[PDB]
């Protein structure tokens, strides 16, 4: 319906092998033999995320405003 | 309906088998033989997140604001 | 409804396997015969999360607002 | 229906299989024998994110904003 | 329906193999036998993101806005 968001994600419906395998947004993980350094940022300042939406990985939202700030 | 959000995640349906497997979001897991160093930020500073919706894995939302503030 | 907010996550259906598995949003876990120095942060300052919804990994939210504040 | 975002995700309806396999966005998993050093930012600062809609890995929104700020 | 964005990523209907394999936007991942220095980064400074959509990797969003800022 109205401001509707519907994320199937479907991935592995049938099924999923390998020795390494990984569905839907992935930041890392699995198996890991060594080293792992992974930070991600997403920082805000001043008049940051205004009137925004932020989604490094698929996100889903939906949004309605009106209104006026002050500082 | 109105401000509808219906995330799936359907994801293995049928199976998941291998070595190293994940479904969904990840910000890492399964198997780690090692340094593990993950460090995500998501800060918020002065007239931060403002009429804004963050999301950094896969998220569901509806909103509706009308709201002027000050400082 | 109005302001519906369903997730399914359906994740395994069928069923789930593998050495290293995991399903549904994930910030690590599973097994680790190592260092596991994992810091997320979503921190707030000032004029910080107005008229906003913060979702790291995947949320479900509805809101309706009208509010003006001072300081 | 309106601001309808429907992400279907599908990967693996058959199946995925191979030594080092992933389906999705993809930032990194599967296995690793060595050095993981992986650091994406997105930042704001001033005037940031105004009427926008970041998604740096596919991203699923719907907005509606009407909202003079002020600084 | 109005503001529709409906992102497939069908990748792997059918299956996938392979040593090496990966569906969907990739940042990296599989398998990594050395040096994983990977620093993607989109900032935003002063008058900056105003009236955008910002994707690196492939997005899906719906806008609509009408608001006058000041700094």
């Amino acid at each position: 319906g109205g401001f509707g968001n519907q994320g199937g994600f479907g991935n592995s419906r049938g099924g999923g092998a390998g020795l390494g395998n990984n569905q839907g947004s992935n930041m890392g993980g699995g198996m890991n033999f060594g080293a792992f350094s992974i930070n991600p940022a997403m920082m805000a300042a001043a008049q940051a995320a205004l009137q925004s939406s932020w989604g490094m990985m698929g996100m889903l939202a939906s949004q309605q405003n009106q209104s006026g700030p002050s500082g």
